């Protein structure tokens, strides 16, 4: 197969698959008082400091969780609750109408069960959002809760201004959130320098195991948990500490980053030709999101008018290319495209296991494989 | 180095191991509709189907989720938030209070945070808790919400009347819960057979990954999600589903469920000549929790007067003896009546499939020094 789902998940790398293999075979809880649990407590910890230096934190700011959906729960909603039970006037949530649904969803949970308020920021074109716009809804509002505004979007690809809205928040006194589940491995991240309260990530997004992720917490943000007890993970989150997936992580999280650099540069290339082809050989097909350098090295969204992305999809994995078509998506319809159009939409997305045939394969299959999806579209 | 500590976690099955190696081999997200993506959903669905089997639940039945603590956690908070929700006066849970600290804090933040009211059935000496008393907690109460009430003890050992206590539940139409996480692989558990509306599994108990479990909750019982953006497991529960993690758990699950009467009456036979070693060597020690027929195979919980289960612990590891004093001075032991003085010197030690004779004959050379040794070290502190 051409895979061209990465940004649905992307190839565990084989090293993790070793070491959390090697963890597994040893018995221990790191839990425990014996000689096998402060082992496994000592391998966690080494896990956990690995990855806190990959990402620009101190080891005690990462919280383990069972992966990027479970981060994001309990940014969002655990610091709401702590910020609401503390100050009950503060309810608001601001954040972006791109999210993923594991913010969004979590969100709309809050307003129609724990009486919060949301303001949307608005979205330009790009799909990106703005600092002032951050500032404007900040200043005009005396009860806000938190934010929430993800680093990359998974869909188009926009990278956002998380750092200078980072500065803003603290100026406010709100926590900022930010979902960087595409980031890892991706652009470079550094949690103690972005101003952010919390930051959540997800290993298998970067070639991880998958169900692990870490929220990035500040020592000083309370967080109410969403599991109970007692507390492992700094009294925050609660299960037994799942050490193989740690240290899976924490591999992943080593390959990724020390090769950030060379990485983005190989997949900017191929993923420009992929996007010249693509606007070369096709009529009415345009590209979606951001250009660089405000967009993921990987990633190519497109929208092909007269299309459903469905067909599309099935006609491309009968020829062998595997992409997907991102979701009609909440994401096009912020940026101001209409919901016929949207339908049309396709992304194909790269990563560490793409090589130039994967581009040479998208583009012979595309022109065939558009001209069937139009023809079925036409009745 | 003995391994006494089963309870804690026990030892990953091999097989489990590389059928997970396997799927971290392979590409896909089971929600992608691509090729890849229809396999690794082929994939996760056979292991929910394995898991099922042997757990006596429709395929539906089966919600992955983290862990035990996870699969806790949803049942109690989702199901009474959706019967508060629903009947803004059922506000009540009823519990036991030798529950796991997964179901305890649960209830606890409901109390708290989430105007909750808690009755605790009473406990007996046993560790135990009746069918009668769980009617009489809904006889005289109008407003409950939820029952959860674990299927056997993880300290003391003790497994509870669940099927006759599902049917009271059901007779006042009142969801009812079980944490059976020590049950898999030590009982013959059946979710179909049992009333109940819901129930919790780990893999890590019966030698699956750490960092999966699994809720069974019937079809028609509604359940608030504590994961949203998804909810890729029947709207209950979201998060990109784990293949690996699951057939990994679907490996263990076959193996510890097919074995359970093999593997059960031999744990027994281990475990009495390891608690009538113990009894005959050493003075002032009592065996906590029920006899058989009502405890786990591979369960022996023992307090020594006069000892820091501590300083006896920290003995027992430097010796190469590996266990646990249980907690958290053990809530449960509290429950059942015994003195948090005397509370204080108690010890786990807990059986599984690895488990082998030398395992008890360690044990039962190691122990009448060590215990020696932890009540002078107990006297000299006080003195």
């Amino acid at each position: 197969s051409a895979y061209l789902d990465h940004a649905a998940t992307t190839p565990m790398h084989p090293a993790a698959i070793e070491a959390m293999a090697a963890v597994q075979r040893t018995i221990g809880n790191a839990s425990s008082l014996h000689t096998s649990g402060r082992s496994a407590r000592r391998r966690i910890e080494e896990a956990r400091e690995l990855i806190a230096d990959k990402l620009g934190a101190r080891p005690s700011e990462v919280i383990f969780t069972a992966g990027g959906t479970e981060s994001d729960n309990l940014a969002v909603k655990g610091i709401y609750w702590a910020r609401r039970d503390a100050e009950p006037h503060r309810r608001r949530i601001v954040t972006t109408e791109v999210e993923h649904h594991a913010v969004l969803d979590s969100v709309n949970w809050l307003v129609e069960h724990e009486g919060a308020h949301v303001t949307w920021l608005p979205t330009a074109a790009d799909g990106s959002v703005s600092a002032t716009a951050l500032r404007e809804a900040l200043q005009s509002h005396d009860d806000v809760a938190l934010v929430s505004v993800m680093w990359a979007n998974n869909e188009v690809g926009t990278i956002l201004p998380i750092a200078e809205m980072s500065v803003v928040a603290m100026e406010f006194g709100v926590p900022m959130h930010s979902d960087a589940i595409q980031a890892v491995g991706q652009l470079p991240l550094d949690f103690g320098a972005s101003g952010l309260s919390a930051m959540s990530v997800a290993g298998h997004k970067f070639g991880g195991p998958p169900g692990v992720g870490a929220l990035l917490l500040r020592r000083d943000v309370t967080c109410v948990p969403l599991m109970h007890g007692g507390g492992q993970e700094r009294d925050i989150r609660s299960g037994t500490p799942d050490v193989a997936s740690a240290v899976g992580m924490a591999t992943a999280a080593q390959i990724a980053v020390d090769g950030l650099e060379e990485n983005s540069a190989r997949l900017r290339l191929l993923r420009d030709r992929l996007v010249e082809g693509v606007l070369a050989e096709i009529d009415d097909v345009c590209l979606n999101g951001a250009d660089d350098p405000m967009r993921l090295a990987g990633n190519a969204h497109f929208t092909f008018r007269g299309c459903e992305g469905d067909a599309l999809l099935m006609l491309l994995d009968a020829n062998g290319i595997e992409c997907s078509t991102g979701s009609p998506s909440h994401v096009l319809i912020a940026m101001g495209v209409d919901a016929a159009s949207a339908r049309g939409s396709l992304r194909l997305s790269l990563g560490h296991t793409s090589v130039e045939a994967d581009v040479d394969a998208a583009l012979e299959v595309l022109p065939g494989a558009v001209a069937r999806a139009r023809r079925a579209a036409l009745a």
